[PDB]
């Protein structure tokens, strides 16, 4: 028993981290097979960071200008290209530590682990969620750009995120591994609006099921509700509307605990309307939304 | 910016996990050089788990009874011995993935990462603290025994914990890598009292400094206090007494922020006496104590 914000073991990803330098800018790259992936803003300078013309900036760069270092060994760059907001540097050596991998574009509300890196060196790993507004609340300092987010299914790493920037509000924005930003963000030093964020309702319900499984049951009540009544409350409290797809994904947890999804919705409704009254659930004094129903089943069953 | 409960990258530890089976019991082992370390309770059975005579039980076991598997390859056991509550199985092959390592006995209040494992396979990584009562609030299911806790200093892994058991209260107990339990716990299926736990005051103050660095400053007030006055409040709220050693370790954070340690103690005093009034600090609605002053500096400076 016990419930923790657990990240995937980062080993398969640590073996892929490299340092990329262009001019005087250094950030992280991801070395998979004979390609190194990194944020294209590695080619920009302070003079043009307000509105870089990446096409023109990349034209002034040659293969030998991209310095790629894997630990202490230098990689030879034999090709370079820009795909959306990522640079793909073809190298002459395939990474011997390349795990089985996929590039995936995650949905908002889904979770992933982040391996924060500096100078191509891993510093730490944490679990987070892609917010409904397509930002992530990470921990990233200068030099963390190019750090990636991922999920692991047995031996396969699905890379889903590459860090590009911190908004003036302290939240983080990035791309999938094809260089497409999550959300409306652009890779330029400008004030950018992150939309109204909402709480991931299906994840809070999944976490409430995790709480019941682990013995924290005080919030269970003698009430039920309907999807429509619940959604009136969800809208009032800036929670995502619950759909029948969300109810269906909660099926296994409803089955294991014997608590119907709409009965758990009534418990959640009461917690939203009345607060926690100074109590905690799984060591938290607020409603946690960064655990998916998949994460709860995985953690509560022991998926390695 | 941003503040997360970050674990160390687990790669160096993943390379050391093996599966150990004895009779019909399977748990995890840690393969370092030519030795595999695991909980000695791997040799016990349901009939004798209430009070095992480990000396007598180990005498009925031979080297060939200990099945050690590293992924898909079987290791040859050429020696076996019990040191306190751990079994040391000498193998004929040194682990080629053995990182630079040390065995350390951590102090209560110190933090470490845990690589939860099942059948010798890593499932996830999380950061936790050794409670003042020598328990850890982990996430461990059946088969997680032998999973280890560690810290990483550049290329050196300091192993500090090996998981042995879950108390009837759902908290976790284990040993250092010499097999000595943290706390008064014994490796037997009996009701065991975990003492009164207290909040790690120096860590809460370190986290308050992390909050200030990241912009969460609402809790700062126009007051100061003394070590003696503060400790009267700490005792009332089951917080560890703050010593001058704790004030000294907070020195760097006091210097960076310009907030004297006793002024931060007055902010903490007010938060204890008045609560959070429905507000949050670093995304938490309670006072976090599982970040040491070292963790706050590391995360806020980018130590890889
Ligand atoms: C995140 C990271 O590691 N890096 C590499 C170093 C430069 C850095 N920033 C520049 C770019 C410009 C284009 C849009 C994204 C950010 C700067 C911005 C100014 C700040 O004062 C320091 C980091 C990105
Ligand atoms: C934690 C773990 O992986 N393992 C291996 C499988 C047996 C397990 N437990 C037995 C020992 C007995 C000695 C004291 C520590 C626990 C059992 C206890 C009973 C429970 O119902 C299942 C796990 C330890």
């Amino acid at each position: 028993s016990g419930f923790r914000k657990m990240a995937f073991p980062s080993g398969k990803v640590e073996g892929c981290m490299v340092q990329v330098t262009c001019g005087t800018t250094t950030l992280n790259g991801l070395w998979l097979d004979d390609v190194v992936y990194c944020p294209r803003h590695v080619i920009c300078t302070s003079e043009d960071m307000l509105n870089p013309n990446y096409e023109d900036l990349l034209i002034r760069k040659s293969n030998h200008n991209f310095l790629v270092q894997a630990g202490n060994v230098q990689l030879r760059v034999i090709g370079h290209s820009m795909q959306n907001c990522v640079l793909k540097l073809k190298v002459d050596t395939a990474n011997p530590k390349t795990p089985k991998y996929k590039f995936v574009r995650i949905q908002p509300g889904q979770t992933f682990s982040v391996l924060a890196c500096y100078n191509g060196s891993p510093s730490g790993v944490y679990q987070c969620a892609m917010r409904p507004n397509f930002t992530i609340k990470g921990s990233f300092l200068n030099g963390s750009c190019g750090s990636v987010g991922f999920n692991i299914d047995y031996d396969c790493v699905s890379f889903c995120y590459m860090h590009h920037m911190e908004l003036p509000t302290g939240v983080h924005a990035g791309t999938d591994l094809e260089g497409n930003f999550y959300g409306p963000f652009v890779d330029r030093q400008t004030a950018q609006a992150a939309g109204t964020d909402t709480t991931i309702t299906v994840n809070v319900l999944a976490w409430l099921y995790a709480a019941v499984i682990n013995g924290d049951r005080w919030f269970l009540n003698r009430f039920t509700t309907t999807l429509n009544d619940f959604n009136l409350v969800a809208m009032k409290y800036n929670y995502e509307p619950l759909t029948q797809d969300h109810v269906d994904i909660l099926g296994p947890l409803s089955a294991q605990t014997g608590i119907a999804v709409l009965d758990m919705c009534a418990s959640l409704k009461e917690l939203l309307q009345n607060g926690m009254n100074g109590r905690t659930i799984l060591g938290s004094a607020l409603l946690e939304d960064e655990f998916t129903p998949f994460d709860v089943v995985r953690q509560c069953s022991g998926v390695t």
